[PDB]
């Protein structure tokens, strides 16, 4: 059972911006995804510390890099605290409205795409890379769930019955075609140690 849901106008603005504008700083998407683990990991981390059976679903927290050339996917997973339905179909959208107006204000007063972290909607500089992102999350006492979407101003949301997660958000990126250079150990690698040299958990770039 697929639910299908539209993204609020000023996000499937901001994608339509991220899709269309010329930008060749693209590999800023890693970071940017990274953070978000790093952010996701510590919020278990401190929330563990009253009460520790939240870890009962996994006490490691790390990052995982994991290229697929013949897939044509990047899988970037961590074991942070994942996200609850209502993150994904409606509250999550609710706080990025705020943080887009005023990244889109910002880009027409100078700004540049890469600081599109500074505003909250990071996560959708994957679209710089990806045709299609889905998004496999589960956070405790909740479902486990695939977000996806191509854009177009839609996404989608079902329980996932795939390989169980325990805890944590997969980031699946289906690259575009011209793209596949973030498949690449050593451009994976030059980008990691550019821009998320000081993450705080173990960062693992799988190789095939
Ligand atoms: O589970 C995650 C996570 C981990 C790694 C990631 O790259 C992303 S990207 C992303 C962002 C927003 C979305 C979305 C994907 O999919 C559809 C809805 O909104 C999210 N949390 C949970 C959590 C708690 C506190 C602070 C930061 C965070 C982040």
């Amino acid at each position: 059972e697929v639910e299908t849901f539209a993204f609020q106008a000023e996000i499937a603005q901001l994608m339509s911006l991220i899709i269309n504008t010329f930008y060749s700083n693209k590999e800023i998407f890693l970071r940017e995804l990274i953070s978000n683990s790093s952010d996701a990991l510590d919020k278990i981390r401190y929330e563990s510390l009253t009460d520790p059976s939240k870890l009962d679903s996994g006490k490691e927290l790390h990052i995982n890099l994991i290229p697929n050339k013949q897939d044509r996917t990047l899988t970037i997973v961590d074991t942070g605290i994942g996200m609850t339905k209502a993150d994904l179909i409606n509250n999550l959208g609710t706080i990025a409205k705020s943080g887009t107006k005023a990244f889109m204000e910002a880009l027409q007063a100078g700004a540049d795409i890469s600081m599109i972290g500074q505003f909250g909607v990071g996560f959708y500089s994957a679209y710089l890379v990806a045709e299609k992102v889905t998004v496999i999350t589960k956070h405790n006492d909740d479902e486990q769930y695939a977000w996806e979407s191509s854009a177009g101003g839609s996404f989608t949301v079902r329980t996932d019955t795939g390989e169980p997660m325990g805890r944590g958000t997969k980031v699946i990126l289906h690259l575009k075609e011209d793209q596949t250079e973030y498949l690449e150990e050593r451009r994976i690698k030059e980008i990691v140690k550019k821009h998320s040299q000081f993450i705080g958990y173990p960062i693992t770039l799988f190789v095939e």
